[PDB]
């Protein structure tokens, strides 16, 4: 009986020895030594490039190599803290060239598999275990060592050579093209500019930035300016891109000589041009799919940086703000700057979308893209049209973007009130200037904004009151800037004619007048004013009705034949050509321009009146919006303040200087001060918020506090993993600090110092706490393990999964805290680092409670211990 459970049981513990010892030398060789050899790799083949060492001791290059402002050292400590560096390099360029091939493939595979790439092909060409493990690294070190072979150091051998002949044209076309224009036809600029004001000026800060780029040519020629990313990794660039540029040379000169009446009989060019021209579309698409996703959203975000965020939270003076917050770690302003504009672009998308189908005539917008759009492919049209049209489109929707967000932004925040008015009400005070990322003055805006827009998207009564305040404007600019019947639908005649006066010194004075005192002509009308001295008004339309489209989704290849006057009688004024618009529909579509079908089913078109000048009237417009826009903004913002700070200050003060004395009331009084002068975001918030009841009970004639949790919840239903890692790190920190403090204790026993003297010589300060440091992390990662599966298994139903973590983590952190509890309550680290530091000094009866306590704990350790090995020998008893 007794034997046969020991069996079972020492086989049991052998096995899953044996497992984890496996399971843990695979983890740690992979993950440790990969990407060590990766860089080790790196190093060698760099060296071997330069042909020399930074530091000229093989084994202290291998570990800093060529990184720069960091004083090399041997000691343990900071070789360990250099070695993460290393590992967290490697780990991010593995990360990039990973992602980077697979969205590579993928997008060429997309390509591949459209029905339209056979058509596009045919017109081009035309018809015709411990050893296991152990051996799973040597190949993957063999891999690496062949791949950073070939891929750094082919192309930097290539680019080497490249840059010397890129360098030598450059120089010979510059000093031959520039120097003869210059001696040629600019004496008289240079002579205009030697007293037209500015020569100085621009030269001065020329000749700065000139600097620059000498500074930067001179260090890739001498070999100074090492340990800088950029200078190691132009080469390689130079000849990825010339290699893509002669792919795609290749394909269109090979694609040369053959057409769809004469194909190519050859197999053996047939598979080279095949995938030439895949290569070709896969990079145009990627490029294309790239810029508008990434490049756009970035550039966009840091224009509303410089424009916004720097000179309300930031000083005026400096000019971009993101970069300083996170100083941590620079790269990470790019993931900002992202966020910033995907979130301008969703709120400006929706803000037209709120316009195109509410207020204006369908019609009017078809430059933009819509959402619906039942025909639209947005892969299938991305290859038949050149790539020159679809930059062009996507510069000047960037440029446009630009014009909008830098001048409102900027002429609001940096000329207007720090100017003009001379105010800082869009300035946060100096105290609450936020400085970084990870501090309380951030995560309390950040916080209180998200939760504000929360509050006040889901709240209703204000989306139809921002309806109708936009219809009203809208209804009054357009109704005097002419545009009544072009941009609404609705219009009155009175719209089409302007009049003139008597006279311009009477019009101007007495316009009302000239009113108050029957179409006409130009020439009847001045002979009418002429005569008779009495009629001061006239009518004249001066206005030509044109064909406008009637839905935001018409073809693209007949907006062409609209926009053209038309009579009464919807009869063409003048003719229109058609060989002028074949031709030019021929020259746009390129050579694919009989693969497009267009969806020619929502094409109407409707009669609409244009005023004339009808190039002015449209900008206009877009100005006063701006200005509308912007005084509704800053009149919300204003009262919302102002409201709050009134309440506040002639509310609760009064109140806290009653029961409490003149001395939290100071911070207040100081808060509450300043902001008569001073943004507050917390303030325009909560005004906000009550402005947004005040408002809803307007609308109502003329959400307390249950709601938002209830949205809330829904909104919830980032817990699961929180919740989860803090239980565990709480029971870690607590048994890492009483492992700590129990080994204090032995040597407190030990004292009672010659055994903790002789034990203090090799380090028994330090070891005793890494190996409870040790034992705690790997108590952490069981007990988070055994969470993550708890939680996957229990994946009303949120607060039983919380019951079940709540119950977990208190009973976990009672246990772990009572015998802190039980030491904390006797006493009245801690009693045990006293004591072990008291060397030169009642504690016999807390050192009596501490032994017997520990004797307890293990009492109770080998109880369920011997019930557990009783449980398995039940189990095995059965079976057997």
């Amino acid at each position: 009986p007794f034997s046969l459970l020991l069996s079972k049981s020492i086989l049991t513990f052998f096995e899953k020895a044996r497992l984890a010892l496996t399971i843990g030398l695979a983890a740690v060789l992979y993950i440790i030594g990969v990407p060590l050899v990766w860089n080790m790799f790196g190093k060698l083949y760099t060296m071997m490039l330069d042909g020399s060492s930074p530091y000229p001791d093989f084994l202290k290059s291998l570990i800093y190599g060529y990184d720069q402002s960091a004083t090399p050292e041997l000691t343990t400590r900071a070789i360990f803290y250099q070695l993460l560096q290393n590992h967290s390099f490697t780990s991010l360029q593995f990360i990039m060239i990973v992602i980077l091939h697979i969205a590579l493939y993928f997008q060429y595979d997309m390509i591949v598999r459209e029905d339209v790439f056979s058509k596009m092909v045919f017109h081009k060409i035309g018809p015709r275990k411990l050893l296991n493990v152990i051996a799973y690294f040597i190949i993957a070190v063999v891999f690496t060592a062949i791949y950073l072979a070939i891929s750094y150091l082919f192309p930097t051998f290539i680019g080497f050579g490249l840059l010397k002949i890129y360098f030598g044209i450059f120089k010979v076309i510059l000093r031959g093209l520039c120097h003869l224009y210059y001696l040629s036809g600019a004496h008289i600029a240079y002579n205009g500019l030697t007293k037209l004001v500015v020569d100085v000026a621009m030269s001065w800060i020329s000749d700065h930035l000139i600097h620059d780029i000498i500074y930067l040519y001179n260090g890739y020629t001498e070999n100074t300016m090492k340990h800088s990313i950029f200078i190691r990794a132009l080469p390689a660039l130079t000849t990825y891109l010339t290699s893509v540029s002669i792919v795609c040379a290749s394909s269109n000169l090979v694609s040369r000589g053959y057409g769809r009446e004469n194909g190519m009989s050859n197999p053996t060019r047939r598979l080279i041009f095949q995938i030439l021209f895949a290569l070709k579309c896969t990079f145009k698409v990627f490029t294309l799919f790239f810029i508008e996703l990434a490049g756009f959203p970035i550039l966009a975000g840091v224009m509303l940086d410089f424009s916004l965020f720097c000179p309300i939270l930031a000083s005026n003076s400096r000019m971009l703000w993101v970069p300083s917050i996170c100083a941590i770690w620079p790269p990470f302003s790019l993931f900002v700057y992202w966020t910033i504009g995907t979130l301008y672009m969703y709120w400006f998308a929706k803000y037209i979308g709120m316009i195109r189908k509410n207020i204006i005539r369908p019609g009017v917008l078809f430059f933009i893209r819509s959402p619906e759009d039942p025909n639209i492919k947005i892969l299938h049209d991305s290859l038949i049209h050149p790539m020159s049209i679809q930059l062009s489109r996507l510069c000047l929707s960037m440029f446009i973007y630009a014009i909008f967000i830098v001048l409102g932004f900027g002429f609001h925040t940096r000329i207007f009130f720090p100017f003009m008015l001379k105010s800082n009400l869009l300035s946060v005070p100096e105290a609450y200037k936020p400085t970084s990322i990870i501090s309380w003055k951030f995560n309390t805006i950040l916080l209180t904004l998200y939760f504000t827009k929360r509050i006040l998207e889901s709240s209703s009564y204000v989306k139809p009151l921002l309806e109708r305040y936009w219809k009203t404007i809208f209804k009054l600019c357009s109704r005097k800037l002419r545009l009544s019947s072009f941009i609404l639908g609705k219009d009155t005649p009175t719209e089409r004619g302007h009049i003139v006066y008597r006279n311009l010194f009477y019009k101007y004075i007495a316009a009302k007048n000239a009113e108050w005192s029957k179409p006409k002509t130009l020439e009847q009308a001045e002979e009418l004013f002429g005569q008779v001295r009495d009629v001061h008004a006239y009518f004249v339309p001066d206005g030509v009705l044109m064909r406008v489209p009637s839905s935001d989704i018409v073809s693209r290849n007949y907006v062409q034949t609209m926009f053209v006057p038309v009579t009464k009688d919807d009869k063409l004024l003048k003719p229109l050509d058609l060989e002028r618009i074949k031709e030019r529909n021929k020259r746009a579509a390129g050579e694919f321009g009989y693969l497009d079908e267009q969806n020619t089913e929502y094409d109407q078109y409707y009669i609409v009146y244009v005023p004339p000048d009808f190039r002015l009237r449209y900008m206009t417009l877009l100005g006063l919006v701006w200005l509308f826009a912007s005084i509704l903004m800053l009149g919300v913002t204003f009262i919302s303040q102002a409201l709050i700070n009134f309440v506040c200050s002639f509310g609760f003060l009064p109140v806290v200087k009653l029961l409490l004395g003149e001395r939290v009331y100071v911070a207040w009084k100081e808060l509450s001060d300043i902001s008569y002068s001073y943004l507050n975001i917390y303030y325009v918030c909560v005004g906000s918020v009550c402005l947004s009841k005040i408002a809803k009970d307007i609308l109502h004639f003329t959400e307390g506090q249950g709601i938002f949790m209830a949205i809330f919840n829904s909104i919830f239903d980032n817990l699961m993993v929180f919740i989860a890692i803090m239980i565990a790190v709480i029971r870690t920190m607590v048994s890492w600090v009483v492992l700590t403090d129990g080994i204090l204790a032995c040597y407190n026993y030990l004292t009672i110092s010659y055994t903790i003297g002789n034990s203090k010589w090799f380090k028994y300060d330090e070891s005793l706490l890494f190996v409870v440091w040790i034992i705690s992390s790997m108590v952490n990662f069981g007990t988070g393990y055994k969470s993550l599966k708890l939680f996957f298994r229990n994946r009303n139903f949120l607060k039983t999964m919380a019951l079940e973590l709540f119950k977990q983590g208190f009973l976990h952190m009672v246990i772990y805290v009572l015998p802190i509890i039980i030491l904390s309550l006797v006493f009245l680290h801690g009693s045990r680092s006293f004591t072990l530091s008291l060397n030169e000094s009642m504690q016999d009866i807390y050192f009596g409670l501490l032994i017997a306590l520990e004797s307890f704990t293990f009492f109770f350790q080998a109880t369920v211990l011997f019930i557990q090995w009783f449980k398995s020998t039940v189990q095995n008893v059965k079976d057997e």
